[PDB]
Order: C-alpha cells, then sequence, then structure tokens
C-alpha cells in the first residue's frame, strides 16, 4: 500500500561538461547529465523506488539528453516544465594541480522557472525532495521554496544542502536562506565538508543536535571514504565506509541520498510519524543502504548509479 | 605611410564547439576559437596588417581562450570591453548525415555590448570591418550598427554578411536590417549561399550590379571550390578555385576576408577614393590573395588562416 506512493525529486537539472582527451590528444568536454536533484531522482529510479522529477527542462538537444536518461531509469518528469530556453552547463577544468569551474546558468530553462510551474501533489506522493543550487539561484529558488513551504505541513521532506562553493561562491544569505529551509525538511543529509560551510560552532555531532530541534527528525553527515553518521532524537548510528577502487565522486552524495529514502519507503516508514519513532536498527539499515548504493557509483565515472539487480549478492 | 594604418574589426567572437571522439571512444565536444570577424581579425594579424578588434569579451576562461588567441596573432584587442558575463557558445552535432546546431548566446559578455563600450576611432585607422550575427542580435547589434553609421563618412567600411541560418533561423528583419547594413559598406563579400538568402530578383551577377548602385564600390561572391567573382563598376574579375585536400570550412570565407583587405592595404589602396577607381588587375590581386590563403584555412581544421610566412614559396 505504501509501495506505490511516490517520491518527487524537486530542482535542478544540467550536464556536467568534464575534461576529457581526444583521439587527436586534445582537451575536450565530455557532457554528463547531471545535477544533484536530478542524480538522486536517477538514482531511486534505479533502486525500483516509484519516483518523479520537477524541474525547468530545455527542448534543445541537452535537454533531449536528460528526459533521455531519466526515461531510461523509469522517472515520471511529466510534472517538469519544458521551455525553449538553454540548458544549464557545469564546466570543471584541471588547471596544474587543481580544479576549476565555470557555471553557465543565464537565461535556462532550469533557472527560470515560475510559480505557474508548480506541480499538482496529491495524497499518491509521500516525500518531496530539494537541493541547494536550484533553492539558491534566482528565479526559480523562490518557486522551490515556495512548494517546499506548502507541502511541508502535509508530506515527508527531504533536503540536501549540497554546498557547491566552485559553481556558486557562496555568501550569507545563501547560509542565510538555506538555514530557514532547514527547519522544513524532515530529513538533512550533508557532507562533513557541507557543513563546514554553515559557520556554526561545536562538534558535528552537537550541530546535528541543534537541528534536530528545528523540525528535521534525521540528519545524516556523511565522511567520504569513512562512511557516515545518522543522528535523531532516539540514538546515533555511526555506519563505517565501505572500501572501493574510485574513479570520480560526481554524484555520489545523491545516490547516498537515494538509499536512505530506498530503503525507508521499502520499510515503509516514509511518514512524518515514523521518522519520529526510527529504531536504531532501521536507521542503521537506511544510512547502510545509501552507503553501499554510493560504493558502485564512484567506482564507473558516475553520476551512474547502481541499478537494484545490481547490488544482487 | 598607408602601411602602418590598422584595420579595426567590430563583431563577434564566440566558441566553436565541434563534436571529437575521447581515447574513450565517446562524443565530447572540442573548444574552438571563432567567430566570423574574430576569425577575420586573427587572419589579418598572420598576414601583418596592423589589425583591431572590437568586441564583448568574457573575463572566464573561454574569454581567456579568446584573449590568448589574439594576442598571439598580434591582434590589437585593447578596443575590446571585458565583462564577467559567459562566452557565447556554439555547438554543432552530427546527426545521422547531417549537421546541427545549438547557439547558446544568453546574456554573454558578446551579445549584452552597450554604447558606451564604442571605441574611440582615430586618423590611424584606414578600415574597420561588420559582419552578420553581431549586427543583427540584441542589444549589441544597436552598437555595431551606429558605430557603422558613425565612421561611414570617414573611413572603409568592410561588411560580411555571412548568413548562418543554422544558429538563428533567418527572418525579414535580419535580411531588412542587413539589406539597410550594404548601403554603409564600401566592399562587401558574401557566399553564392549567402545571397540566395536575399529574396532579390536576377543572376548573381545581376544583383551584384544593384548593390554597386547602393554604394559598394566592389562586391565579391564566393564559391567555394570554385573561387569567386568580384564586380565593380568598371569590371567584373572572375578568380578560379585551388585546388586541396579539405579537412573543414569554419572560418574559410574569414580567411578570404582578410587576403581581400591585406591585399588591398599592401596595394595602398584603402581609401574610398583609390576602391573607386580599382583595375582589373588590382581586383584580381586582392580577390586571388584572398582564395590563395583560404586554400591553407581549409586544409588543416580551421579557422586557421595563413601566417604571411606560410605562403612564402
Ligand atoms: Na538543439
Ligand atoms: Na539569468
Ligand atoms: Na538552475
Ligand atoms: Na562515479
Ligand atoms: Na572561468
Ligand atoms: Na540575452
Ligand atoms: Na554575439
Ligand atoms: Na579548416
Amino acid at each position: 500500500h505504501h509501495h506505490h506512493h511516490m517520491i518527487l525529486c524537486c530542482g535542478e537539472a544540467l550536464i556536467d561538461m568534464l575534461p576529457r582527451e581526444t583521439t587527436g590528444g586534445e582537451t575536450a568536454f565530455q557532457p554528463f547529465a547531471g545535477g544533484s536533484v536530478f542524480n538522486t531522482a536517477i538514482a531511486l529510479g534505479r533502486l525500483g523506488v516509484p519516483t518523479g522529477f520537477f524541474s525547468g527542462i530545455s527542448s534543445d538537444f541537452f535537454g533531449d539528453v536528460l528526459r533521455d536518461t531519466l526515461a531510461r531509469s523509469n522517472v515520471d518528469y511529466s510534472f517538469a516544465a519544458i521551455s525553449n530556453r538553454p540548458t544549464t552547463l557545469a564546466f570543471v577544468r584541471l588547471v596544474d594541480g587543481q580544479a576549476r569551474y565555470a557555471f553557465y546558468d543565464e537565461n535556462t530553462a532550469g533557472r527560470m522557472l515560475s510559480r505557474n510551474d508548480m506541480p499538482y501533489v496529491d495524497e499518491t506522493i509521500s516525500a518531496m525532495l530539494f537541493g541547494c543550487i536550484s533553492l539558491i539561484s534566482e528565479p526559480c529558488g523562490s518557486v522551490y521554496e515556495t512548494l517546499l513551504a506548502r507541502e511541508a505541513p502535509n508530506r515527508v521532506m527531504f533536503l540536501d544542502p549540497n554546498i557547491r562553493a566552485n559553481l556558486i561562491t557562496v555568501r550569507k544569505t545563501h547560509l542565510t536562506r538555506m538555514k530557514r529551509m532547514i527547519a522544513l525538511a524532515d530529513i538533512v543529509k550533508l557532507s562533513d565538508e557541507d557543513l563546514d560551510w554553515f559557520g556554526e560552532k561545536g562538534s558535528h555531532d552537537e550541530i546535528a543536535a541543534e537541528w534536530l530541534k528545528l523540525g528535521p527528525k534525521l540528519v545524516v553527515i556523511t565522511k567520504g571514504a569513512h562512511g557516515a553518521v545518522a543522528y535523531t532524537n532516539h540514538a546515533t548510528v555511526p555506519v563505517p565506509g565501505v572500501k572501493v577502487d574510485v574513479v570520480d565522486t560526481v554524484g555520489a552524495g545523491d545516490t547516498v541520498n537515494a538509499g536512505i529514502l530506498a530503503s525507508l519507503h521499502s520499510q515503509g516508514l516514509l511518514t512524518k510519524d515514523a521518522l519520529a519513532n526510527l529504531s536504531e536498527d532501521q536507521i542503521h539499515s537506511a544510512v547502510a543502504l545509501g552507503v553501499r548504493a554510493a560504493a558502485v557509483t564512484v567506482s564507473r565515472a558516475g553520476a551512474n548509479p547502481p541499478w537494484a539487480h545490481e547490488m544482487r549478492d
């Protein structure tokens, strides 16, 4: 009965433009489907969760790449708003030792979203997910914030404040905005790197405790190779990392999101009441699935999350 | 004395994003410096003509590619207006048999040019050059049109209406605008493909005759492999093509522009009076240089025009 309820992901869908060598031996940019909320919808799709995607998607050929990717991962993107504006591009370049970024998001299909584009949300939507860059950008951010505010009292809200300082150099109004978004979330997952960008005092375990009093019932901090720690009002759950050979980490965190949600969905715990009474074991299963799933992704030039027929054992 | 006068190119500078294969065996886009007026400035630079470039150039890394390319071809781009807006991108993709295009020009450094950015033009500027896409785009087009109108009475104007239907599907106001630009030009060069987009009656040789009455003293129609025909009020000059093995044709026409101008510059004929009295031989030398120079470009994945120390014999 809970099994057919949908998780509706709301946020950015973009193209990661990553440097590769041509056969001629020179630098080119290879287009990958991407975006944190997008990547999470894909991973939820591949895990067999009924998944929706609300966003602004272009009708150009890059938009085509995104819709094709969603469709092949069984994500329902009928919610999405299609226009003739271009697709967001995120450029990564290697200069000497380090990466440099260029964010091409002028007048895009994603950025120029409108209140009128807001989707109808009925009782078959058990949970919704929001991300950082789309919530912070203007004018689309106003739309997603509105949507989050409206449905927060009705449904499970998952928030991933993935700070991308490299894409958009972050300021206070961004940390200010994100902070007042946290209040509206039931589940919050962020990396230890993300949490540091918030200027808050104390231990990581201490910060999590403050946020649990702000409305979230579950806070998850991810620690790269070292796995993650999950915090609620009833427990703290360390989950060890998994050793694997890493090609890259694009979309790794997004897969963690998906595993946590898929497990809770599967366990039939995606209600506000059930999240308030999670046992230690239920928390561990969710975060562990998240970690296992991300193990696969980092292996093969992700964002390329695992199908559920992968991870079979 | 005429030898130190500068040709000032005014128009777009963009990045051609062309499909290549990665070592991994998949499609990527390789960034090339490009833009018709840009390509022409480069070629004039490499031919040893004192050359200027007025345009809108980004401060991002794509903008860096363009400034580096200009600098290494000895083009003076101090006239250019630098801002923090992104660089124009022109995507080409091969789908089945044919090419498909995507033009990414939202809120760019090039497109958002202003009246205030207009350059000071003194008596050391013998000639100026304008192109199509920048003259048609808004709001930058208003700026270039203004500039052309102001300096037309003072200096030699060269106009290249290179129609790019694939980049921007062309409408009447574009043909209307281009047409009323032609009046202000002393030299006009366009391809037979370009001329067809104008809906005008009669033979190509007939059309050229009409335009010569509109103000232009010299009209050149290029015919791909078959070379070109040059028209004035005193003569008609067929110039045969050159047989070469062609890698591509990006920037070919732009090199023709440069050779015509370089030759006239060298011959000391870049004045309104001298263009009104060109002999048959003087016309032939100019257009022939244009054709020879373009022979080199089409050979090596241009826009990559010849240095004058190439073409040495
Ligand atoms: Na397209
Ligand atoms: Na914008
Ligand atoms: Na966006
Ligand atoms: Na990966
Ligand atoms: Na940059
Ligand atoms: Na614009
Ligand atoms: Na432009
Ligand atoms: Na070429």
